Parts: C-alpha cells; sequence; structure tokens
C-alpha cells in the first residue's frame, strides 16, 4: 500500500484531511503541513517550526518582546481545514498561543497569519484531539468559523467555543474577529473561573464538529463537576451571533449490560438501507458514527472495551427539542453546572418551540443529565477501537474502524440482531501503533488514507482478490466483492472486465452456478 | 453636643466627608446619602434605595429583565468622594452591581447615574470597608478617578483596582469609561482565577487612599498566598494609563516586641514639630497616620491591641525607590504571588530609578516581602482602635483615635521616648458603638465629626474649661489649652478675651505666677 513516512520518528502525524475535488492529500504534523498526491507523494512540505517560544509569554513574540525564558519549541498542528469556496487552508497550531495561518490550496504559500489581536489566539494547548472547528460558508460569500478548543485552565486568554468572522479578502482587518463582542453578548463561551476551583484539571476536549441542516455539533469530553468524565453533543444555530442557542446533552451508547460513554472518535455520514429502518429515516438523512470506551472514567488510559455506534442528527435534535420545550414549560433545571455553576430553574414562558428555535435571552445555556443514546453496532474488549469513517456500498453502511494496535476493522451494518458485523479485519500497522482518528475517503472512494503517528497509509476499501472461488468470494460478507466469472476472480463491478454482459459478474451465492 | 440619628435602626452610617470650603457634612448611608449644616441639621436627604435587586443578576433589572428572583434590597454606601473642581460629589453604592452616581453638591441633583457599559458596574460586595476612591484632576479641566474594590470572587466581572475617566461634563458619553482599555495593556488590575482556586476566600479590602506628590496610594488588606493576612502600600503615578508603576509593599509597625500588622483606618495629614524632627523631614511633608491591630492572623476578629503609627510620605517613596533599583539591578524576584501567580525574576536593565520612576513593561507589577515599618506612637491592648484623624495645633501632631467602645483618645506626638502620649480620653457613645472609620474636621478646625453606625456626633477637639486652675490647666498635656487670667479660666486662645494683650493668656506655667 501507497505509504509516506514522518522525516523525523518525533514530529508525529497530527491531521489529514482529502480535497474532495482535486483529491489532494493535505497531512497537519509537528513543525509541517504537507500536501501529497493521491498516492501520497510529497508535492509541497511547509515548515510551521520548530521555535524559539514560552507559552507563558502572552502575548506572543511578534507583538511585545516577552520577558521569560525561551525554548525551541515544536509546532502541533492543531487544526487543518479546506476554505473550499476560497482555495485555501486553515492551519492552526500551537506555537505562539495558538496562531493560525491561511495557505493557498494549491502551493500553501501564506496567504495571511493574523498575529496581532487578542482573538487571533485560538490556544495554547500543545496537546491535539483538543480543537475542532467547522466553517460556515454560503458558497461566494464572507464566512463564519465555528472553533472549538481546550483552553489550559486559561479561561480569560481563550473562549472554549466561538463564532469568527472568515472574510473571503485574506487580509480584511475582520480576519477571525469575533463574529459578536460586546460587553453583555458575545458569540462566544468562557470557561468559569468556579468551575476550575471545584475540578483543577478541568478542560473541554473537542473531539468532532460539523455542520447539518441549519445547525453546528461539536462532541466534547470533559471532567464531570461535583475522577468522572462526561461525553456531550454540543448544538448551535448556524445565525445565532448571541449563542443564545447553546444546547448540550451528554451521549453514548450501551449493549448487553455493558455502558460507553468515554467518546473517541466520530465522523458524520449517510446511512445504508438497513440502518435507515432501523432508525425509521431517510437514506437522504445525515448520521453520526462514534467510537466510544467503557464507561466514564480515566479518560486518559483508557480500557480496550470500545463500541461502535449511531446517532441519526433527526434523533438527537428530536430530544434537544424535547429538552427546550420541557424547560420552556417550566420543569427542572437548566442543568449545566460547569458553565452556569449553579443549579438554574428552567423558566415558563410562551414562545413556540420548533425545529428552528434557536433560542432566547432565558433558558439558555441549556444542558441536561440524560444522555442521548445510540445504537451500538460493534463491540469489543481486545484492541481498543480509536477512530472511525462510514459510508454507503451497495446499500450497506460499511464502517472502517481503527485499533490501537495499527488494525483496521471493516464492519457491515446489518440491523438486528448484531447491529454491525466485522467481516474483516488488516494489519496496517506493522510496529502495532494506535491509528489516528483523522480517516478519508480518496474522492472516488477506492481508498480510506489511514494514519499513525509516522505513517500515513492508502489502505483500498477492499482487497477481493483474497477470495479464490465464487462460493468464498460471495460467502465472505464484504459488500464490495463478486465473482468476475471468466477470469476466474473475485473483485468490484467496475473492476471487473465486461461487467454489464450476462454471467460475468455473479452477485450472488446462487449465480456462482448459473455463471459456471 | 450636636448629633444626627439615622432615621431607621436598620439603615446605618458608612461614610463621611466634610466639605472643605463651605462646611456642608455629606453622609453615605444604607439607603441615603444625606446633606447637613455644619451642626447637623438635614438639608437635603437623597433616596438611594431600598429596591428589588438580586446580586446574581448581571448585567442588573435597570438594563435587562431579569429571571432570578428578585428581594428588596438595601443600597450601602459604599463610597462617597467630593469632586471639587466640578461642585459634585460621586456616590457609590452597592445596588445593581455597583452602579455610582454624580449628585450635585448644592441639592443632591442626580447629574449622572453610568450604567450601560460594564465599567459602569464597580462591584456588587454589599460590605463597607471594602472599596477606595481618588479623584485627580488639575483643577477645572478633564481628570481621574482611582478606584479600589473588593470583587467577592466575581474577579470576572469587576477589576479589583482601576483608572477612569472622570470628565468635567457630566452628560459625557466616555464617564467612567477606563482611562485605557485594550487587548494587552489596560488601566486597571483582575485578581488572577489561580489565585482564588489556591485561596477561595480571597479578596482585597481597601481602607484608604490619597495623593501625595506624584503619585496615588492604596492602603490594603487581604489574605497571604502560600489563615494570614498581609497590610499593603499599593502606588501608581498619577500619569500611567498603562499601570506599569503598580509597586505593591506589606507595611505595619512593631514596639516592645508586638507586632501589628492589620490595618484598620489611616488619614493623611501634615506632622507638628516634634513628629517632623523625628522623621528629619519638613513640616510641609505628608505623613500618613495608620491603626494597625496586632499580629498577622484573624482580620474579621481582630485582638483589642492595637497600634497608631506614623509614615512619613517620603520614606515610603524611598524604599520603593530602593526596590525599584534592587530589582532593575537583577537582584531577587518581583514577589508578588497573588498577581503574578508565582516566582518571576527581577530583570536587570540599564535604566536610570530616580524619584519620578513610572516603571517601564519589564519588572512590573512590583512588589516585595520587607514591610515598610512605622513609627510606633501608641498602643493599647484594653480597647480596640478603629479611627484614626490628625492635624497640628500650638506646633503639635494631635491624633483623635476612635475606639470600638465609642471612646476618643486624644494622642499628642512627642517622639522620644513615648512616640505619642494620650492626654484625654472622651466618652462619645454612651451606648458602648463602635467608632467608624471616617473622622472629618469642620472648617474652622473646631469640631471633629466622629459617627457609629447609628448616629454622626459634632465633637469640640477641646474642653479646656475641665481644668480650672492655672496649674491644672498648663499641666494637663492639651496643646490647645492655656489660662485666660481676668476670667479665670482654662481656654483656646481664640476664647479668651482680650489674649492679645500681655498677661492675659499664660501659655507656659511660669506664666501663671507673673500673669496672677
Ligand atoms: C504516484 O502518482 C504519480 C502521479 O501523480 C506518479 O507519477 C508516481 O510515479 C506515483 N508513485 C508511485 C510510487 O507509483
Amino acid at each position: 500500500y501507497s505509504t509516506f513516512h514522518s522525516e523525523n520518528r518525533d514530529w508525529t502525524f497530527n491531521h489529514l484531511t482529502v480535497h474532495r475535488r482535486t483529491g489532494a492529500v493535505y497531512v497537519g504534523a509537528i513543525n509541517r503541513v504537507y500536501k501529497l498526491t493521491g498516492n501520497l507523494t510529497i508535492q509541497v512540505a511547509h515548515k510551521t517550526g520548530p521555535e524559539e517560544d514560552n507559552k507563558a509569554c502572552y502575548p506572543p513574540l511578534i507583538v511585545q518582546p516577552c520577558s521569560e525564558v525561551l525554548t525551541l519549541t515544536n509546532n502541533v498542528n492543531k487544526l487543518l481545514i479546506i476554505d473550499y469556496s476560497e482555495n485555501r487552508l486553515l492551519a492552526c497550531g500551537s506555537l505562539y498561543q495558538g496562531v493560525c495561518k491561511l495557505l493557498r490550496l494549491d502551493d500553501l504559500f501564506i496567504l495571511v497569519e493574523p498575529s496581532h489581536k487578542k482573538e487571533h489566539y485560538l490556544s495554547s494547548v500543545n496537546k491535539t484531539g483538543t480543537m475542532y472547528g467547522v466553517i460556515v460558508r454560503s458558497e461566494g460569500e464572507d464566512g463564519k468559523l465555528f472553533i472549538g478548543t481546550a483552553v489550559d485552565g486559561k479561561q480569560d486568554y481563550f473562549p472554549t467555543l466561538s463564532s469568527r468572522k472568515l472574510p473571503r479578502d485574506p487580509e480584511s482587518s475582520a480576519m477571525l474577529d469575533y463574529e459578536l463582542h460586546s460587553d453583555f453578548v458575545s458569540s462566544l463561551i468562557k470557561i468559569p473561573s468556579d468551575t476550575l476551583a471545584l475540578v483543577s484539571h478541568f478542560d473541554i476536549f473537542y473531539i468532532y464538529g460539523f455542520a447539518s441542516g441549519g445547525f453546528v455539533y461539536f462532541l466534547t469530553v470533559q471532567p464531570e463537576t461535583p475522577l468522572f468524565y462526561t461525553s456531550r453533543i454540543v448544538r448551535l444555530c448556524k445565525d445565532d451571533p448571541k449563542f443564545h442557542s447553546y444546547v448540550s446533552l451528554p451521549f453514548g451508547c450501551t449493549r448487553a449490560g455493558v455502558e460507553y460513554r468515554l467518546l473517541q472518535a466520530a465522523y458524520l455520514a449517510k446511512p445504508g438501507e438497513a440502518l435507515a429502518q432501523a432508525f425509521n429515516i431517510s437514506s437522504d438523512e445525515d448520521v453520526l458514527f462514534a467510537i466510544f470506551s467503557k464507561g466514564q472514567k480515566q479518560y486518559h488510559h483508557p480500557p480496550d472495551d470500545s463500541a461502535l455506534c449511531a446517532f441519526p442528527i433527526r434523533a438527537i435534535n428530536l430530544q434537544i427539542k424535547e429538552r427546550l420545550q420541557s424547560c420552556y414549560h417550566g420543569e427542572g433545571n437548566l442543568e449545566l453546572n460547569w458553565l452556569l455553576g449553579k443549579d438554574v430553574q428552567c423558566t415558563k414562558a410562551p414562545v413556540p418551540i420548533d425545529d428552528n428555535f434557536c433560542g432566547l435571552d432565558i433558558n439558555q445555556p441549556l444542558g441536561g443529565s440524560t444522555p442521548v443514546e445510540g445504537l451500538t453496532l460493534y463491540t469489543t474488549s481486545r484492541d481498543r477501537l480509536t477512530s472511525v469513517a462510514s459510508y454507503v456500498y451497495n446499500g450497506y453502511s460499511v464502517v472502517f474502524v481503527g485499533t490501537k494496535s495499527g488494525k483496521l476493522k471493516k464492519i457491515r451494518a446489518d440491523g438486528p440482531p448484531h447491529g454491525g458485523v466485522q467481516y474483516e479485519m488488516v494489519s496496517v500497522f506493522k510496529d502495532g501503533s494506535p491509528i489516528l482518528r483523522d480517516m478519508a475517503f480518496s474522492i472516488n472512494q477506492l481508498y480510506l488514507y489511514v494514519m499513525s503517528e509516522r505513517q500515513v497509509t492508502r489502505v483500498p476499501v477492499e482487497s477481493c482478490e483474497q477470495y479464490t472461488t465464487c462460493g468464498e468470494c460471495l460467502s465472505s460478507g464484504d459488500p464490495h466483492c463478486g465473482w468476475c466469472a471468466l477470469h476466474n476472480m473475485c473483485s468490484r463491478r467496475d473492476k471487473c472486465q465486461r461487467a454489464w454482459e450476462a454471467n460475468r459478474f455473479a452477485a450472488s451465492i446462487s449465480q456462482c452456478m448459473s455463471s459456471r
């Protein structure tokens, strides 16, 4: 398999995205952002470090001279998003309190590196898996960036969640400015200092985020408030600069007496037929696939026991609506201690709560303590699940799941009884290193780009050729595979010469015979 | 004695100031600010509350509807300062997050009450003894207010110390705005969240403040940082909107093996001759008089053991200069743990440190751990000292010291050996009510206005008539008293008929015989 090695064993890989039109592979790494061809040949290597820094220097070196002692510091890639409408890449690092660069897609030339305003500094956190962003731009206009990050106990320096202006012009003076910033109403959420005094390790880790319909969603993990942890879905309306639409519910999944409530990884996709039926949704609707490890404790040293589950966005929005309706009836409390700092009674008010409700000055920010439960598809306790991607093939949701021992599981989402069935597991990383969260399909869906800390590998979505009889091929459980009869070969339909002619491609067990 | 009683029983007096030209007496009270005559007849009673409020309402009712449950709430007066150049009074209360009013001196007509910006809310604290201000205005020009306050753990909402615009025009849109407010430099100090996580009862009480020379001074009490308390002098340059001149040193005094380091009260005045000789300063120079309780612990329930001591401003500034020169030579550390949050080494730089030094971006904010030691003048262990005022009469410093049992001590400062000698104690409040900090002279210096929580009383500075022979009178130790020979009466010079004529007023013991 095509593979790209880190140039240094120390400068590990962080993030990966694939341009959905050109097919170029962009990789964010320590001290580097790379542009690779589809087969993982380097085209551009853009250097982001190392550099002289100290994270006690606020503001950074470019603005003021600093007082504390500097050390050569690696630049951890924290964020890597293609800004599609504008043919550029947003790359945010850990250096200098977490400044971002905008880079031209073609050659990674620096368009702008805003480093003079307080909001130009996203976060001084130097851990990955702590920040996530979503660009909302109606194609061809000025845009907005929702950015969620851990703040490292630096509550006043960095909001944990905010929206920023992402104008068309890279040199606009409004670049990364808050959408709204005023004395009492701003497009940002700060961690309150009282929560940090109560829970000293307190911080919020943003594992994933996506847009779906009129809303953006962030998936978070954080210490629980009076070591237990809570995984949550956080939702905002796309048009809500006041942030009155903030709602946060816990989420997780369970199966056969086990609870999985520590979020590891997630991926938004469309469901195949049987999964759509199990949810009573159409196959056109969005479904969130998520990996959770067992229980609610020791987040930083998780057990191998883990699960893949699935949440339709419709069901998420429904549970949020019923929460809003209840609260607006005066029932219960807001239930978001970490942000509200105390019990806050829900206030009864005559307000229509429909699907598109985006909050008012009361009853917000809204939480809850009843979790959104997912449909568990697959579980294991031998090899911890670490990443997920999914797509539809031959009417089946196919879910690819990375493990901590560098394997890739292929799971067919069949529905009851099992929910999902693993039909194959492949060794990707010889060294047995964990697969990292970011996996993305090539434009033609023929491959999934998968990565470890030291390698990016282009893994074919199928290797049907391994099956050497019609019977084995069609009994494999792999939705990609059928029997190319005249060429004595198991393959995808489109890899079978003259597949359209009668008896040339057997797509079922019984067709093995009729083909013969 | 002329007395003014409070109109309710629970609506206690908080603050007092005498207009230095007109002799009008202004009293800050719970739910009232009064203007009284020199003999304590009400002229104006200005209603400041009670009003429905909740101190969890931020921003307060007056600018937003609040979902919180409100109680009818008393308005504690927390600040009362005459703005001399502008014929107005600044009156800050506890209601609505600590909004302030400017009232016309004549009739207490409301000139302005700022409450649309976040800086218009000084602090939701509702206890007295926590806030102090200093107006710095070149006469007939736009000016500035320095404001220190306790914040009750709401460090996100209110800075502990800041400088504000005080424009001549009461209707300026910039009224009480920060003098400087920008991303990385502002005319304010915030209490770090880390310090509150470390010490959860942490807060800073501003007991007194004054201008002298190029500088403003604030006298503070706060818990120590790793229950011990530190009393400090905090100094700023009058022209330093960047607050780079901030220097904070502990202060206190000692006598005969006892340490007194819990600040209770202060008053700035000129020294008489014995005191000025003792400091080796001019009688034209400022001296700070201070009351300290014994030790460094249990600030809220202090020992009766207390001291009066004096600090020449010249010596305070010298010790600060020495501190600044040492630090700019690279010796030691900044030593201000509550604000800096950690150990910070002093940075050597080739910078002249003269008397007028106002700091640069390095080596600030500056602290220190060696106390400024005052000259102890008087100690007691029998009845706690609560207030202080001083002036010069017949070339002597006379210090008036209030007590917790409603008494007023009169202390003559003679220097070595005793430092000071009490020559009279007077029972002001028969019921034993503690004397409050704010004591002020009438403009003819004939009286000291003294208050308890329930009364304001106009106390003659002498009652020489009590001594009924020449010998007793001139041995009284009371600097006010001489013998009016013809009228056989001990009195002040200006109460002795034809005192200007030879032999009519015996001002020494040998003059008893010749006047007879
Ligand atoms: C990968 O693809 C490029 C074309 O983009 C091709 O020229 C190159 O030879 C390929 N690399 C390998 C190892 O086959």
